[PDB]
């Protein structure tokens, strides 16, 4: 494999980042109790946009995994 | 055909494939007690640990039924 | 058309499984009868889940109707 | 590796550039919250080419992930 030009095309063409009450269904928890694993750790890595906070798809799955 | 992440992501805002163990007891036909200490003595389903809790994939439940190596 | 979240929906709506008393009854056997076939590596296809056998309703039907 | 022959060979067949509003839809912002960062000093790296803005989606991803 993947260039900058594929990653580009993909980019257009969706994304994938959730918001915290998106992520928090998707992995069957409370949207407070992920938000209070911000605080403490031991939660999914996150990535801050700015103000928003947004987590990406595989970054879920690789901690649900524990990869 | 291959998904990629955004449609992982996609998909992963409609549903979750996720169950507690209350849950995947009920659908196994299991107590809860009786599939909690498979954690402990083994011979149970791949589960995940989502922090201090414990989930349940449900097409690794499904491959744990069909005796899928 | 079903994914995984459809699967796992459903699955938090009932259960597909039957354990051999009610899997007996169910196709008019006693349930020692249905033990034996087990036994001796006959009857309809089973699950173990762990130390407790369970019967998928349309295992059990598929093997009824020999098909 | 890469030397000049292979940017350009790889130039002719992509971009790596997205505008704001696929910018902002990749990492799940508005269009108008992306647009509001560009005056903060919080945003990602732009491009300016000429009167138009333009992101690099390798620059997207490094602000995403806190460099
Ligand atoms: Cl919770
Ligand atoms: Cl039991
Ligand atoms: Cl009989
Ligand atoms: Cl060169």
């Amino acid at each position: 494999m993947d260039d900058e030009n594929d990653r580009a095309a993909r980019a257009k063409k969706g994304s994938p980042f959730l918001n915290t009450a998106q992520a928090a269904f998707y992995i069957g928890l409370s949207q407070r109790t992920l938000e209070k694993m911000r605080l403490t750790g031991g939660g999914p890595k996150y990535r801050k946009h700015g103000r928003y906070v947004r987590y990406h798809i595989d970054e879920l799955d690789d901690w649900s995994k524990g990869r």
